[PDB]
């Protein structure tokens, strides 16, 4: 599924992102937009024997599991397919794990890079 910002904004909001840890909504849906463009089968198979998955690009050494990845810890205690459904829950149930684990929004590349200090608001402004 490729998502909507608005409708993904309403689905983050329904489990539970909107300031969790600090974070506002708006930072979470710029970190999916930049992270996949929003799309759900996202992935990203780097030359690390790791693989980014999923609507917030998860990746396979620390976080889930792929079976292919040295290094494994499958933090998120999940198979990395379930990464790449088309509802968002086990991504946003991994995503709260990954900060729970000591990290902050910093943890997502494209959050520091695209989102961090940014009009984040944007990305739900206009939003029923
Ligand atoms: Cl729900
Ligand atoms: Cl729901
Ligand atoms: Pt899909
Ligand atoms: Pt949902
Ligand atoms: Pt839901
Ligand atoms: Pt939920
Ligand atoms: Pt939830
Ligand atoms: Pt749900």
């Amino acid at each position: 599924k490729v998502f909507g910002r608005c409708e993904l904004a309403a689905a983050m909001k329904r489990h539970g992102l909107d300031n969790y840890r600090g974070y506002s909504l708006g930072n979470w849906v710029c970190a999916a937009k930049f992270e996949s463009n929003f799309n759900t089968q996202a992935t990203n198979r780097n030359t690390d024997g790791s693989t980014d998955y999923g609507i917030l690009q998860i990746n396979s050494r620390w976080w889930c599991n792929d079976g292919r990845t040295p290094g494994s810890r499958n933090l998120c205690n999940i198979p990395c397919s379930a990464l790449l459904s088309s509802d968002i829950t086990a991504s946003v149930n991994c995503a709260k794990k990954i900060v729970s684990d000591g990290n902050g929004m910093n943890a997502w590349v494209a959050w520091r890079n695209r989102c961090k200090g940014t009009d984040v608001q944007a990305w739900i402004r206009g939003c029923r």
